[PDB]
């Protein structure tokens, strides 16, 4: 029963965006956010997005992005449409891809990607495991939330269950940034395995990255800019289809360090500076952290700040391999 029409592998234009969509359906329980970056990733100066099509129709994609100052493939956003699974194609589609960077990034010497699901053996043989993060994901409404959040807090300072802990601006443009993520003991006391890990986007901390990250709207926390021990990152929101309704946005904020009260300081400021802006939307808030930071702050968010978890929990995994010219 072999296939009428053979596999071709051609790169994405802005004419597929609805036939990616309709491949889709029910990824990463609808926090997907390729539907809201599709046409981003098309303008990316060193990503290259593979669809892979079967009779003229899009039945895969699969991006490869160029960072680390050429050194480093990422790949993302691997996907096969549900019908066609389980046939090897996905497999494909990689190997298409793994040529295509060889062949056109002679440089490039390792592959990156993250993922959520367990790590079998077969992932410890093909890939080293940079780092990983716990991953705390909950819901809930903006508007809801800033107008309990003065009584939630007022209530934990005179119960004194929490207080929120001093926190120092981080200004990108004023130079802060650099001089904590080039600082050799950030990097290794800070930052997890060394990486800067922003919205499931891995970066070797360089200027080089850090001009491709101020391109994104990211805002910075920082307990001490003089003793930086916890950094936090907030990857502005963006629309994910869960909930149907279109009123659902996503709000990634990534955390680097090991105490947990800054984190827990860290998070409440991210989130009393969205919010305003997400006023009538329904959030997916996902935090990432050291993973024995996790039981500390999904408790924090469910009894002081009301907030719901979505799921118990799970682990983001940075894994690593080689090139093989
Ligand atoms: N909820 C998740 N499992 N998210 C995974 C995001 C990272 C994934 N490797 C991608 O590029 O698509």
């Amino acid at each position: 029963e072999a296939e009428a029409e053979p596999l071709d592998f051609v790169v994405a234009t802005e004419r597929e965006f609805e036939e990616v969509l309709a491949i889709s359906g029910g990824i990463y329980g609808g926090l997907d956010y390729l539907p809201s970056r599709y046409h981003s990733w098309l303008r990316d100066p060193d990503r290259t997005v593979v669809l892979a099509k079967r009779n003229g129709g899009v039945i895969a994609l699969e991006s490869v992005n160029v960072i680390d100052a050429g050194e480093t493939v990422l790949v993302e956003g691997l996907r096969v449409a549900p019908w066609e699974r389980g046939k090897g194609v996905a497999g494909l589609l990689q190997r298409f891809c793994s040529q295509l960077v060889k062949r056109q990034h002679p440089g490039v010497k390792v592959a990156r990607l993250t993922r959520d699901d367990q790590l079998g053996p077969r992932e410890l043989k093909k890939y080293r495991l940079i780092t990983k993060q716990g991953i705390l994901l909950v819901r809930f409404n903006a508007s809801a939330l800033l107008a309990g959040l003065g009584a939630r807090l007022a209530a934990l300072r005179t119960s004194g269950t929490f207080s929120p802990l001093p926190t120092e601006a981080v200004s990108e443009a004023g130079g802060d940034v650099a001089r904590l993520l080039l600082s050799p003991s950030v990097q290794r006391d800070v930052l997890p395995g060394g990486t800067i890990i922003q919205d499931w986007q891995p970066y070797r901390p360089s200027e080089s990255n850090l001009r491709l990250l101020a391109a994104k709207g990211l805002e910075w926390r920082v307990d001490s800019r003089a003793r930086p021990r916890v950094l936090t990152l907030c990857t502005r929101p963006f629309p994910i289809p869960h909930g149907g309704d279109g009123t659902w946005r996503y709000l990634n904020i990534d955390a680097f360090g090991s105490d947990g009260a800054q984190v827990q300081s860290q998070l409440l400021w991210h989130l009393q500076r969205q919010a305003p802006r997400l006023v009538g939307l329904n959030v997916m808030c996902q935090l990432f952290l050291e993973p024995q930071l996790w039981s500390q702050l999904a408790d924090f968010c469910q009894v002081g700040l009301g907030l719901e978890l979505v799921k118990g929990y799970t682990e983001q995994y940075l894994l690593e391999a080689d090139i093989h010219h």
